[PDB]
C-alpha cells in the first residue's frame, strides 16, 4: 500500500472517517486496497 489516501483528505466523501476514526475503511468503500 502506497499514498493513496492524499485524495481521501480532499473528497469529504471519505475525509469524513478521520473526523472519528481515520484509518482506511472509508478509502477502501470506493477503491479497496486501504
Amino acid at each position: 500500500l502506497e499514498p493513496k489516501r492524499e485524495v481521501c483528505e480532499l473528497n469529504p466523501d471519505c475525509d469524513e472517517l478521520a473526523d472519528h476514526i481515520g484509518f482506511q475503511e472509508a478509502y477502501r468503500r470506493f477503491y479497496g486496497p486501504v
